[PDB]
């Protein structure tokens, strides 16, 4: 019907980025394709199919919430999430596309489980108003919320979201024993530190990004710690290989064949040495690993022959402790929110979120991260040349970026 | 380590089908032929090195699915499948052992990748409820799963099983053009109707079968269209006569050496033709046409189609048919012939469809054959007259 507004837009999707048509009526949302684009074409159908919204259409009243998104640093995306629980995202080409789409969507606001007000003054507000006018945090001490539900809360108000590898959540390593046969969950020596970085664990590596800091020298380029981050597609890619349509697109992105066993999420003990061990692995968790047992294992078919000399990916092996997949989830979230974990979430936070995320406070912490990463980093509109900007957006997809900040001050504990 | 449950068995192996002893502990499960056995005894050497499992271990903690099966028609099968994607099949006395057999190992149900739930109960369930019960279809219809994917499914949970090769799997002939310099899949008549039968393909042959059943006269065995079915023992051996325990099995199968080459698998093109002209050709194809390019080499050759130059190119085009979106759009036609409604009954009538009753599940119970020289005679001719799928769905199946 009464088309009141229309502008070029690009879907957001887990595993898809197209450029298409975005169409807003006086109820519904309609994206369109561009089946003609080039680099639309050469998208495997397989993944084409696990991704929805390239021909959806959105109810109005199934509006819920309205988010500012940011895409690739730029704060130019928007996020809409349904009542069914699902989500869309499109990135727009200028902030003031955004507002215009903002004002001619229900006002929904961003959300109500938030305690903040529905207005459109909230879907457009900053990530440190979002986390200040909040009740939240409040209610997360005061136990009405799991330390799961908050480091959502925070992981969404930062602008992370599933619908963007390159923004995935953030979730801290809560376990450091996955050798073990059984798991005391009353041991400390269990628990991961959670006031230090992953970079800031082991003290024998440690040194090296402490040293290198030191002995740092160059010009355009703070010092920084770790030249990797904690959470990237390609991070998110490794966890999610198990499953569709992230498979395929690894797969396709890979000359059609898996990676080395050694190299692919095969070992959750394994993983957990490298990012001890080597020096350029610092990842950090995601969600899923505290719900998700899907995620540990191989669920393709039967009888499609394939261990002939191709290669295959198999069930992700699980400590001693955790016999299947559902048992280590279980566990695990059972850890994530011991009492352990809750006295102490509020300084991980304060890395990730906190005021240790960038500053003084930053590199006193071994919290330091290459500058391309951090919020304002960069202007994508200020590149004129496409394949400048292209190759520099191909960089940002490549060191990854920090989450919002969220406060300045010191989080408080539960 | 103590015994949780022995009881007698019989490992079916891709060739081989040897009594022994299944031994269930609490952790894993145990098998071992019975060596003293005549028939044992009588088994080649150089299959038998082919053949695995005559003393198998399996761990418990590696089972990932447990599906019912059947053999020689009686409900009385197992196959295990292992997180390394190997399986092993085992026949029991009864179902009454089956059961048991199930509620001894993991509770897996039948694996987590159509949907079904991980509950001993679908281990044991129909393969009319796995469908019914399954998400595999819906899947498919959003092409999240390929044909090829989906077709595998339907004969996983149909009984078909690259153990037992007179269950094997079935898959159907897309493309009818092996002989034009070039492919193109755009082009209909490059293709094959999947709503009808292979018998049913060729016009002139076609009436053929119609009159010899209107015309049946007999009433000491139920008409039928055809007295050779679409997937057999044979079949596929022939299919995969340059690879073994098949090449070895089957010179001994011809007593001694192989077979005439005019009716032999030498060429796609003529196998094909074949299957079009000869009254008593009605095959239909299997997996490997789809993914093993070995197939079609010796290690003379098949000879491959103009558009075909390497065995990996026939395999990647043929692949790419199965796929294409004029297989698609008609597949479920096909599904209706091998597991659907069009599989048997006045429906199978109209479709030109019925084959020889021996041939369908229900056709035979082997136990009330209490004369042991009949019951093994039978069988032998249940082994001849091929095995039909078991019936998915009794109504149409939905188009992708």
């Amino acid at each position: 019907g009464p088309v009141v507004l229309s502008t070029p837009a690009q879907l957001i999707a887990p595993v898809v980025v197209a450029k298409g048509t975005l169409s807003i009526t006086t109820t519904e949302i309609y994206f369109e394709v561009d089946e003609d684009d080039s680099a639309f074409k050469k998208i495997d159908t397989k993944v084409l199919a696990y991704t929805e919204g390239l021909h959806g259409k959105w109810m109005f009243s199934e509006i819920r919430a309205v988010f500012s998104r940011r895409y690739l640093l730029q704060n130019t995306a928007l996020e809409v999430f349904m009542a069914n629980r699902t989500s869309v995202m499109f990135n727009f080409p200028d902030q003031a596309t955004v507002k215009k789409v903002v004002y001619s969507l229900p006002r929904v606001g961003v959300g109500t489980s938030y305690g903040l007000p529905q207005a459109r003054r909230i879907s457009l507000a900053t990530p440190r108003q979002l986390y200040k006018s909040s009740n939240m945090t409040q209610r997360w001490q005061r136990r009405e919320i799991s330390n799961f539900e908050y480091l959502m809360f925070l992981n969404t108000i930062a602008g992370r979201t599933y619908n963007d590898l390159n923004q995935y959540p953030v979730f801290p390593w809560v376990l450091t024993n996955y050798e073990s046969e059984e798991l005391d969950l009353t041991l400390p020596g269990n628990f991961r530190d959670l006031s230090k970085p992953i970079g800031a664990l082991n003290p024998k590596r440690a040194v090296f990004y402490a040293e290198r800091y030191e002995t740092w020298e160059d010009d355009q380029s703070p010092p920084y710690h770790y030249n990797t981050h904690y959470s990237t597609a390609t991070s998110t890619l490794s966890w999610l290989v198990r499953i569709e349509p992230f498979t395929t697109f690894f797969l396709n992105a890979n000359d059609g064949k898996f990676d080395h066993p050694d190299r692919t999420f095969s070992s959750v003990a394994r993983s957990w040495r490298t990012s001890q061990r080597d020096t350029s692995d610092v990842k950090e968790l995601i969600p899923e690993f505290y719900y998700l047992p899907e995620m540990f294992v191989n669920s393709n078919g039967y009888n499609l022959g394939v261990r002939e000399d191709e290669v295959v990916v198999n069930d992700v092996d699980l400590p001693p402790w955790a016999k299947k997949p559902e048992d280590f989830v279980r566990i695990n979230r059972m850890a994530l929110e011991s009492e352990f974990v809750s006295c102490q979430l509020h300084q991980w936070i304060d890395l990730i979120f906190g005021y240790k995320q960038r500053g003084p406070e930053a590199v006193r912490a071994l919290n330091v991260f290459h500058y391309l990463t951090y919020e304002g980093s960069v202007n994508l509109d200020s590149i004129t040349d496409p394949v400048l900007r292209e190759a520099m957006e191909a960089q940002i997809q490549n060191f990854g970026q920090t989450p919002s900040q969220l406060l300045i001050e010191p989080h408080p504990p539960r």
